[PDB]
């Protein structure tokens, strides 16, 4: 079946990293779409400017929660109040990441560790506190990856780890989820290259690459998590899915449960 | 170019995880080959009892350092003792693992934590702190990984993440070295089940896949990294290396490059 912006109407959703990147830009399709929403960042000042845009856009609720996702009390605390206010939880989009920069490795160990725990354990705390009552409702979660989470490019290796961390954790999670029948989806976002401040900023003077705009690779997401899709490729070219779709690793991972234990599940 | 164990001897190795499996198994073969050999674990009495069967084996060197890799700051330490202990470096394995279940994933955000410290972050680590001796060596890393870090199957997602980010981490890292012309490799070790007692243990009751041989095993990763080979697939199966390959990432990955400001390395 197709997409109608009618199936996000009313449903409650989470999104991180709202302050001003695609995450930003994802709120406010989410409100056009009538949805109660909750948002996140370390900005409190501009959670503000987006929350109330987001009333204007329609949406059916708005609130926002500031702290940092470098701390694992306030990223499980986060969805447990998010949820208290909505009353519920239908979509949790993991889109927040701690900043970086392109850059030749060198031995920024605890630049690394952070990139880990904000990239990626915060990620995998959240998710763990929101399944709960994302099972109640056979919610679905979006997890914001890259290119560079499904292979190699040179001078953001730690960026690459956390987001490749994501593939691998989560894409367990999904079938896993899957195996128990619990009708929570999972949907890991593979983006190209985006027109956010950010991305652009960072990679001037070193890549010279065309970027995709930051509302329409929202609008994306949001379709794919909603059609509960497992991945969605966002890119410039219509060959990326196909390169790094990788169907060789979906036999594989297909065969692998034919030597499980039934009952286990 | 064809393997010989000659390639070997007089050569000054690191091996992590070396008390017992294929991190004890490794050692063996290195010693057999003449090599000078320096191992980690935390059992002293373990890393002993090894130590010497490596000499008794004809080991052109063997002394051992115990300790937990989960503490950063032995890891790094851990390098420079073994440097002095050799006068320098030419191969780095990087094998060991801290204990893993095959579980459901539930809520141990704990457990979690640990298996990224332990088997991702102190590799970065200790590659970090043996990088300048392996660029006077002209030498290589070997990176242990598991099928678990290409491709998904439940009950692991914790490792499979750590799994997963140590391929983006290194490969990135990897295509780093040779874009600034470093002449040290990286070697990823892509192994399937394989019959070491804690790996029998843990699949108990589960699994019923076949595991292959620890020595054969073994060897196999020091010919690859020996012959400095990119990923090394070691498995029952002819057909994993050809399914969890990935030639699509390899194509991606090359054209990636050319979007880069070649004046940056
Ligand atoms: N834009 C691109 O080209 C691409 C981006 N991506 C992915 O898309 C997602 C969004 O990226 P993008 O919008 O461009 O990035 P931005 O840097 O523009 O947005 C990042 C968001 O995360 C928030 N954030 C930053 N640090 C923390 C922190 N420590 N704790 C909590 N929140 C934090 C920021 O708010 P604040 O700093 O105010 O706290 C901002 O709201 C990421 O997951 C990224 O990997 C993937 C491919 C391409
Ligand atoms: N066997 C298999 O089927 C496969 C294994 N692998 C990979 O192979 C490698 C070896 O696995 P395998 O030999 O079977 O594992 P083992 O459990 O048999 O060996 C693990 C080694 O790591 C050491 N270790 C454990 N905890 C710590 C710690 N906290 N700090 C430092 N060292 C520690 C152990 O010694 P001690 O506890 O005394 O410190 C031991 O010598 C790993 O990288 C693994 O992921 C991949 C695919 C298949
Ligand atoms: C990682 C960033 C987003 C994204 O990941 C970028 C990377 C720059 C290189 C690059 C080229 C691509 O075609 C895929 C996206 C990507 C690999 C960007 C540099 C900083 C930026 C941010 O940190 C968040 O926007
Ligand atoms: C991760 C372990 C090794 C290896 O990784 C195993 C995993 C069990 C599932 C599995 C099946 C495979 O066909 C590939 C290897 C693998 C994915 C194993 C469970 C415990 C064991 C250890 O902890 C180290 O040996």
């Amino acid at each position: 079946e197709e997409f109608r912006p009618e199936m996000l109407q009313g449903k409650k959703v989470i999104v991180t990293g709202a302050s001003k990147g695609i995450g930003r830009e994802m709120a406010y399709h989410l409100s056009k779409m009538g949805a109660h929403v909750v948002l996140t960042a370390r900005s409190e000042e501009g959670l503000q400017k987006v929350v109330s845009r987001c009333l204007e856009l329609g949406a059916a609720s708005a609130h926002y929660i500031a702290g940092t996702m470098e701390d694992m009390t306030f990223a499980e605390q986060f969805i447990v109040k998010a949820g208290k206010l909505m009353g519920g939880l239908d979509m949790l989009i993991l889109n927040h990441i701690t900043q970086t920069s392109l850059s030749l490795f060198h031995d920024d160990i605890h630049s690394v560790r952070r990139v880990m725990e904000v990239n990626f354990l915060s990620y995998v705390v959240m998710s763990t506190a929101a399944l709960p009552m994302l099972k109640q409702s056979n919610g679905s979660i979006a997890v914001i990856s890259s290119l560079a989470g499904k292979m190699t490019q040179p001078m953001i290796a730690p960026y690459s780890a956390s987001k490749f961390a994501l593939d691998g954790f989560f894409s367990t999670i999904r079938t896993e989820l899957y195996i128990t029948k619990v009708n929570v989806s999972i949907t890991l976002c593979v983006l190209g290259l985006i027109d956010t401040e950010t991305a652009m900023k960072e990679i001037s003077g070193i890549i010279n690459a065309q970027a995709s705009p930051k509302e329409e690779c929202a609008l994306e997401i949001i379709k794919g998590t909603a059609l509960r899709k497992s991945e969605v490729y966002y890119d410039k070219s219509p060959l990326t899915p196909i390169l790094l779709g990788n169907p060789g690793r979906k036999i594989m991972e297909f065969f692998s449960l034919r030597y499980y234990n039934k009952d286990m599940f």
